[PDB]
């Protein structure tokens, strides 16, 4: 397959090279594993998820998303349009309020709900989430995003917008997860992306195009706006049976774009994520 005019996000994510618009891949798309995106909730009724997502989970009166930047982030893993993995199954766990703003209490919660939850999904292919957040360092956290990994569910999240070393940012520092800076389209590591050791890969961060609630489609730069690329691209992996979800992080490392990126400080990766495609 092969989806022209497409967001520079996912052309970059089937390309080698920067500076092209269409983002091909395997037509399988995802089918049969599911993404739980834990954020601030998903506009289920988005034409871009043909009904592919629901809310499962929420600790706060609505499931409604009244932010967008779930409904966003799912847009990137799965939306017809902006998304990697155009046939997954989307599960929306919203432990973010509609400012952003969310207790760790229950943060810890949301992953724990996840690692069981996929109990009751049907996701033969395999089970991703897709930690659009974070904050300062905390270890109950780490640990819960360790327990989620552990479980058999690739966890991405993200590295964080504070330019800093992403050591001292939870889920972020937990070594166990894939741990996500963003790129932006001329493959520089983005101003705003942490860095270190502990980073895994770099996805497109910078201006994404995606899914927002009320129908609509805006283009937000963070992150968090890469960590779904690379959850759909395990989403997208697992499908294709190229890997488990306990490997996935391993693997889609492996096969990045080696050396892409500029500004990258020294100590942490330049790997850019990349699907392998050969069309």
């Amino acid at each position: 397959a092969a989806q022209t005019n497409a967001p520079w996000g996912l052309a970059r994510i089937s390309s080698t090279s920067p500076g092209t618009s269409t983002y091909y891949y395997d037509e399988s798309a995802g089918q049969g594993s599911c993404v739980y995106v834990i954020d601030t909730g998903i506009e289920a009724s988005h034409p871009e998820f043909e009904g592919r997502a629901q809310m499962v989970k929420t600790y706060y009166y609505s499931s409604r998303d009244g932010n967008g930047h779930g409904t966003h982030c799912a847009g990137t893993v799965g939306s017809r349009t902006y998304g990697v993995a155009k046939k997954t199954q989307l599960f929306g766990v919203k432990v973010l309020d509609d400012n952003g703003s969310g207790q760790y209490s229950t943060i810890i919660a949301g992953m724990d709900f996840v690692a069981s939850d996929k109990n009751n999904r049907n996701c033969p292919k395999g089970v991703v989430a897709s930690l659009s957040l974070g904050g300062g360092y905390s270890s109950s956290v780490n640990s819960a995003a360790a327990r989620l990994q552990s479980s058999g569910v690739m966890v991405a999240v993200a590295a964080g917008n504070n330019n800093a070393d992403a050591r001292n940012y939870s889920p972020a520092s937990e070594p166990s997860v894939c741990t996500v800076g963003a790129s932006d389209r001329y493959d520089r590591r983005s101003s705003f992306s942490n860095y270190g050791s502990v980073l895994d890969i770099f996805g497109p961060g910078t201006s994404i195009l995606s899914t927002w609630i009320g129908g609509s489609t805006r283009s937000i730069s963070g992150t968090s706006m890469a960590t779904p690329h690379v959850a759909g691209l395990a989403a997208y992996l697992m499908t294709l049976g190229k890997t488990t979800a306990a490997s996935a992080c391993r693997y889609i490392a492996d096969t990045a774009n080696k050396g892409d990126l500029s500004n990258i400080p020294f100590g942490t990766v330049n790997l850019l994520a990349y699907n392998n495609y050969q069309a």
